[PDB]
């Protein structure tokens, strides 16, 4: 006969406790593949189901386009301004385009993409062979490498081997991501509006650095700009402003985008290289099927070829099984609702941000055959000789207006930093018996923890060498 607290709050699951993504997941065996939370007046729908999920990116992938304003975006961002952290409109629309068009250039020429790419993963193999016989932790090598071919398709330029400004790009990386968000971007209790903090200050202060090393970079391009000479990002951001449009190609509209593009060139394709090796290391199997498939398809005669993808599948599927299972973006980034839509036949307003689940889409039970697991297999037909879709419910890139717009020089960075890595050396246990933590961090990037790999160059490319 006692009465009930009256409640003011509640909450699916403790915050802070475990991955969001996971949780999300886990939550749809209660409440199914779409449910919605309330946070004061913002209003959040999460989507664990590939058929709702092409919904919101594909078929109405115009009404759920929008991205939602977060205070830590502001700031990296510098007002909503750039592509990635952009609210859909004219800003976006044009920027975006103009980010693909520039990808479009790298078409077999004088600076066809794959050529970039080799020239700095020979210097990153040269380097990484002087550790012969060492453990060492290879985030730094691989992000020079990424840095020095992004650096190459924004501004034609690289950085010589010991360049001081790398050291400077890394230390400004790490501490915007760090501190853009507390674990995921999607955070349920808003925990910097609510207690004293010095979040936003730390970012302003990491975003300055990186901000005025960019505009040193756009001010020096001004005077070496010559409009009958198109060839990296830089060059067609400008080569628009003056055909204007013109409010939307300011220079902090450029800075921004180059950012972005600067941004996701270097710390996403990083990260899934270290995912790869965790891997391989956790799966001596697979590795030694991998240096037996290039040895018999590759060989020693030369070095490895973005044609050679024909050939080296079971290294497809493995790149491929990695973007399952540890996906880089496992919530994408949060879209919002431009106008009053619908998701299932369920209504969803005006301004409502929606979240897409895709680890939820990677890990369904009842479309991947033991989903946790690490199977590159899965990619391939029963006999090894050419790669399949074992799943419709597989999106690593996104889909729709807010796809991502480097998955081209992704897949050629990764497929070509792990042949010819592969190819080399051996990549073993570290002396001590350490292996690496599967488990991730939750960041705006899913990273992994940084660990140690005893790097070996291959008795069989020494051989080769007579
Ligand atoms: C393994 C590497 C990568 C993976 C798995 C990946 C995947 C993704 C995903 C899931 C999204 C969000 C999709 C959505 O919000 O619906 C995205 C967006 C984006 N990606 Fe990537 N990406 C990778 C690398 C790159 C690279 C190398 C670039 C180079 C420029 C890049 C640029 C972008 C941008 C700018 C966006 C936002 C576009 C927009 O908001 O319209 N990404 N990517
Ligand atoms: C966080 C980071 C990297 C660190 C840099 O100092 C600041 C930064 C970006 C920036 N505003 O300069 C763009 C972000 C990128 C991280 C990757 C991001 C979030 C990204 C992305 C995330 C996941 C998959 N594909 C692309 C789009 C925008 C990119």
């Amino acid at each position: 006969s006692l009465l009930s607290l009256p409640l003011v709050g509640s909450l699916p699951f403790l915050p802070r406790h475990g991955h969001m993504h996971n949780n999300f997941f886990k939550l749809q065996k209660k409440y199914g593949p779409i449910y919605s939370v309330r946070m004061g007046t913002k209003t959040t729908v999460i989507v664990g189901h590939h058929q709702l999920a092409k919904e919101v990116l594909i078929k109405k992938g115009k009404d759920f386009s929008g991205r939602p304003q977060m205070a830590t975006l502001d700031i990296a961002s510098n007002n909503r301004k750039g592509i990635a952290f952009a609210d859909s409109g004219a800003h976006w629309q044009l920027h975006r385009r103009l980010a693909m068009a520039t990808f479009a250039l790298f078409k077999d020429g004088d600076q066809k993409l794959e050529k970039i790419i080799c020239q700095e993963i020979s210097t990153l193999c040269d380097m990484l062979a002087t550790h012969n016989g060492q453990s060492i932790d290879i985030s730094f090598p691989v992000f020079v490498a990424v840095t020095n071919v992004i650096s190459l398709i924004c501004f034609n330029t690289s950085y010589k081997n010991g360049d001081p400004e790398l050291n400077v790009i890394q230390n400004y990386n790490e501490g915007i991501i760090d501190n853009l968000s507390k674990d995921s971007l999607v955070d349920l209790v808003p925990w910097l509006k609510i207690f004293p903090n010095k979040t936003l200050e730390k970012l302003k202060s990491h975003v300055k650095i990186r901000n005025d090393l960019l505009n040193k970079i756009l001010e020096n391009y001004k005077e070496k700009f010559r409009s009958d000479s198109i060839t990296n990002m830089l060059d067609t951001l400008m080569q628009a402003k003056m055909n204007s449009d013109s409010e939307l190609l300011s220079d902090n509209h450029i800075l921004t985008t180059i950012g972005d593009i600067f941004g996701a060139g270097v710390e996403t394709t990083t990260s899934v290289v270290k995912w790869t090796l965790a891997f391989l290391l956790h799966n001596p199997q697979v590795k030694k099927k991998l240096y037996e498939e290039i040895d018999q398809n590759v060989g020693f005669s030369r070095t490895p070829t973005i044609s050679d993808r024909n050939r080296l599948l079971l290294l497809e599927a493995t790149i491929r099984e990695v973007l399952r299972l540890r996906p880089v973006a496992p919530m994408l980034i949060p879209h919002k609702a431009n106008v009053d839509s619908s998701i299932g036949e369920f209504a969803v307003d005006k301004g409502t941000e929606v979240i897409i689940n895709l680890w939820a889409l990677h890990h369904n039970e009842k479309e991947w055959h033991q989903p946790d697991q690490f199977m590159p297999e899965r990619f391939l037909n029963p006999a090894g000789t050419q790669l399949i879709s074992p799943s419709v419910s597989y999106l690593p890139f996104g889909a729709g207006p807010r796809s991502c717009i480097g998955e081209i020089l992704a897949r050629q960075e990764l497929f070509l930093i792990m042949a010819w890595l592969l190819q080399r050396f051996d990549l073993e246990v570290p002396d001590d018996g350490q292996l690496p933590s599967l488990e991730g961090i939750p960041k705006v990037v899913f990273l992994i923890d940084s660990f140690k790999v005893k790097i070996k160059v291959r008795q069989a490319w020494r051989e080769a060498q007579a």
